[PDB]
C-alpha cells in the first residue's frame, strides 16, 4: 500500500496472539515494542532517543507480521510510549520513502 | 526519489542558508533540530521522546529546503541527538511510506 503521513503511520502488526498498533518509524534504528512477556533467551539493553534512555529486553528472530507483510528479527521490548517498527523490519517488507 | 531503508534516511537539508544532515522521521509529529540560531521570535514548549520529554524553542513559519524540496513551517530547537524532518514538513514535500 502507500500511507500518507498527515496522521501518523499507525498500522496492525501481529506478534504471538497479540495483535497490536505500530508506528512504521523510517527514523528507528530498531523495532521496539510496549511491554509484553515474550518466550525465549533475551538480553538487557539501552536504546536512546529524545529524553534520554530506557531499558529494553532484546530479543532475536522473532515472527511479526505487518499489514499481512511477514518479517522475522530482532525486537527490543520495553517502556516504550508507542509501539515502533523500525528499519530492521521494515526492509524485509520492501518499505520506501517516496517523494 | 524512492528511499530504501537499508540506512538511516539522512538527507542534507538547507536552513538559512546553511547545510545541515537531517532524519527523514515517519515516526515523529514534528520536526527537531539540534542547537542552533533561527532569527525570529521563538516560543518555549516541550516535547516527548522514547526517553522522556525535552525543553525545545518553537520556530514558526520556516523554510527548509529538503532534498531540493521547499517546506515552510513549525521547526523546533533543541537537546535532540539527531536533527530530525517530522511529519509537519513531511507532508509539505509530498512524501509517502510504500512497500
Ligand atoms: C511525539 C513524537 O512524535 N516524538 C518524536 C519521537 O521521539 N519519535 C519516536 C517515537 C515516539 C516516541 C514517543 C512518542 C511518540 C513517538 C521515533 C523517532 O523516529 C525517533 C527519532 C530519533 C532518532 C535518533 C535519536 C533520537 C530520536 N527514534 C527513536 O527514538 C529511536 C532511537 N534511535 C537511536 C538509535 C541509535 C542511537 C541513538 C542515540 C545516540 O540517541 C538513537 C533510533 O534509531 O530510533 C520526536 C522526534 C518529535
Amino acid at each position: 500500500p502507500q500511507i500518507t503521513l498527515w496522521k501518523r503511520p499507525l498500522v496492525t502488526i501481529r506478534i504471538g496472539g497479540q495483535l497490536k498498533e505500530a508506528l512504521l518509524d523510517t527514523g528507528a534504528d530498531d523495532t521496539v515494542l510496549e511491554e509484553m512477556n515474550l518466550p525465549g533467551k533475551w538480553k538487557p539493553k539501552m536504546i536512546g532517543g529524545i529524553g534520554g534512555f530506557i531499558k529494553v529486553r532484546q530479543y532475536d528472530q522473532i515472527p511479526i507480521e505487518i499489514c499481512g507483510h511477514k518479517a522475522i528479527g530482532t525486537v527490543l521490548v520495553g517502556p516504550t510510549p508507542v509501539n515502533i517498527i523500525g528499519r530492521n523490519l521494515l526492509t524485509q517488507i520492501g518499505c520506501t520513502l517516496n517523494f
